[PDB]
DNA sequence: GGGGGAAGGACTA
DNA sequence: TCATTAGTCCTTCCCCC
């Protein structure tokens, strides 16, 4: 199998950058509002001239101001990135009937029944970044390999505006040489508990007695690791469907107080059903992210579709649950809907 | 023993 | 007053066959 990933460079900023161009070139960094306080929240995403100093996706807006007081700080307009992303996913379309829309700014694209080798693959990345750059003037990065794991690692090492392919020889090396805290799916907690087991890098998987691999980070992620390690991971492209649709939002102050949390409550519940546009949902999850950060919630599964209606009457119950099992102060709300017809 | 759900846990972008 | 938003797959605990 011959692997072409796409990811879209800086993606909300360079959109920004694409409708007011006057920005190009200076640090933008494109944050999440909370409404709590003067720029309370948190940093979406910024452009690589913001990131070179230390301001990045995750770190809260007050503490990227303090690095870079002058920088273009900017409200996330997702619904304008997502149909500019709409547009370029379906110029993917043309390379490959088999494509796998991972998330917004992200696609692989099976291209094995499309080109012969490397080679070919490599000119059709170019053809693809080019169509792109032509039509919506996107840079993007491409990732090329014999998988998607390393397809998706080709194009971290490529980014921004990149193209790279990993042929097997060079897999063969990465399995030896890439720190494994680099391997899609192992985040800090994974690679600390892999950290303590004296494994670095993907082939020390290979050494270690499976149950005591699986004992630490559990069966899926162990059987993931080796057989990546051994070179035999294998996942087809696949169409992907969504599977649950939900909004979440901060409250101006935490509170355990059920009318004052309703409010917040309901009004996601509003956004999840614009959302969902004709998809109608079996179940229904209220979420809470406490004071402390922890994150709970409850659903309820019913046997038919679920009304606006009824999605209002059960979070109040669901939320209610939490409420009575949980000793907490909510600092965020939010509902999540699922299993469609 | 293990299918399936609810809720938490990690991780991703 | 640091700490968003959204979605996916896995683990754990429990009921149940
Ligand atoms: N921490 C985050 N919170 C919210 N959105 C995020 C976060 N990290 C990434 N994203 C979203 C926003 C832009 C979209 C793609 O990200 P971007 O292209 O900037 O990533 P990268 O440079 O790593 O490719 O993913
Ligand atoms: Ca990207
Ligand atoms: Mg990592």
């Amino acid at each position: 199998m011959i692997v072409l990933f796409v990811d879209f460079d800086y993606f909300y900023a360079q959109v920004e950058e694409v409708l007011n161009p006057s920005l190009k070139g200076k640090p933008v960094v494109v944050c999440v509002f909370s409404g709590r306080f003067e720029d309370s929240g948190a940093v979406a995403t910024a452009n690589y001239e913001a990131r070179k100093f230390g301001v990045k996706a995750g770190i809260p807006i007050v503490e990227a101001k303090k690095i870079l007081p002058n920088a273009v700080y900017l409200p996330m307009r997702k619904e304008v990135y997502q149909q500019v992303s709409s547009r370029i996913m379906n110029l993917l379309r043309e390379y490959s009937e088999k494509i796998e829309i991972a998330s917004i700014d992200e696609a692989y694209l099976d291209i094995s029944d499309k080109v012969r080798d490397y080679r070919e693959a490599y000119n059709l990345g170019l053809e693809i970044k080019n169509k792109i750059l032509e039509k919506e003037k996107i840079t993007v990065t491409v990732g090329i390999s014999k998988n998607k794991v390393f397809a998706k690692i080709a194009a971290d090492m490529a980014k921004p505006n990149g193209i790279k392919v990993i042929d097997d020889e060079e897999v063969k090396r990465l399995i030896r040489e890439l720190d494994i805290a680099d391997v899609p799916g192992i985040g800090n907690i994974t690679a600390e508990k892999l950290k303590k087991l004296g494994i670095n890098k993907l082939v020390d998987t290979l050494s270690i007695e499976f149950d005591k691999l699986k004992g630490m980070i559990g069966e899926a992620k162990a059987k993931y690791l080796i057989s990546l390690a051994r070179d035999e991971y294998n996942e087809p492209i696949r169409t992907r469907v969504r599977k649950s649709i939900g909004r979440i939002v901060t409250m101006k102050r935490n509170s355990r107080n059920l009318e004052e949390i309703k409010p917040y409550l309901f009004r996601a519940i509003e956004e999840s059903y614009y959302k969902l546009d004709k998809r109608i949902p079996k179940a229904i999850h209220v979420v809470a992210v406490t004071e402390d950060l922890d994150i709970v919630s409850r659903g309820r599964t019913f046997p038919h579709g679920i009304s606006k209606e009824t999605a209002y009457s059960e979070s109040v119950k669901l939320l209610q649950k939490i409420l009575e099992e949980d000793e907490r102060k909510i600092r965020r709300i939010g509902v999540r809907f699922s299993k469609f017809i």
